[PDB]
């Protein structure tokens, strides 16, 4: 078990993101924080639009970097739908296998199969998504859920304030 | 060692600042939990008073609570002076023995031997101080003062946003 690393980096980073000077540094810091640090081979930040109703793809480490801004996943689809909806954590071993993935071979990304779905919640209200995955396939352990979702708290709130400031 | 539990533990009070309605409730919640989950006998939370050169106590739990937005403290002075100087961490298992230490028996608070000063700091400003205390002659793990530091850094965010807003 690694705990002690998790809030030793939960530490480090609590301060990075609060030093970011602006959303996009701060979501862009984390995904690459969060593959470096787990580790993980991929993570990725979903923000909801609910004009749309679709979750837009706002930052990664892992994945094409052109999607980044221009991804787009409808609500209640998919895993990541599924993680939206039950505003829970969904840790799996190997994705791919679960009734809800959708696979997406065209898009010529890695062949991950260790999931880790994390709702971004600001008092009850789902903001976005955040997704770790691996290759392996592992789950991921008690103390890295801990970690992802102690840090999706502190996304919600940087998301909360960008938008309350007409940041985005 | 604990350090699994710290990571929940941050979960939950990270998620019940960000829930805080204003700046006071976040303070207050904060020295109650710490003292509940590390657990610990006292928590102090201190405010810098720039133009008067003072640390004013703020939220506590474990001390004489018509002190809080009273007790003043010179900048500079005393072992909580020293860690605001510092601007590190002070982690001693009797502060009473620490030359630093100025003690006040007159005040009528507990025999607190076992100390963790932090500082509270926004991108190299320091805001205020945490301060930990225990009747145990013991100084905190180093998993007790990662979660403590951990935490003074949202507080530091919060504290700044109060600030930014006016509501200081
Ligand atoms: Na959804
Ligand atoms: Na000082």
């Amino acid at each position: 078990s690694n705990a002690m690393n998790m809030l030793k980096i939960l530490r480090q980073i609590t301060q990075e993101v609060n030093a970011a000077p602006n959303l996009e540094q701060a979501l862009k810091l984390v995904v690459v924080r969060l593959c470096e640090a787990l580790p993980a081979d991929a993570c990725s930040l979903f923000i909801c639009d609910d004009v749309h109703g679709e979750y837009v793809l706002m930052a990664t480490q892992g994945l094409n970097s052109k999607q980044v801004g221009k991804l787009r996943l409808k609500f209640g689809e998919g895993l990541i739908g599924l993680v939206g909806e039950r505003e829970e954590p969904i840790n799996l071993a190997d994705a791919p296998l679960h009734p809800a993935y959708k696979h997406r071979p065209e898009l010529g990304e890695e062949d991950y199969h260790g999931f880790l779905g994390i709702p971004i919640i600001e008092q009850g209200e789902l903001l976005g998504i955040l997704v770790i995955q691996q290759l392996e396939s592992h789950h991921f352990a008690e103390e890295e859920e801990a970690f992802c979702v102690t840090l999706a708290i502190h996304l919600a709130a940087e998301i909360a304030h960008a938008r309350a400031k007409g940041a985005l």
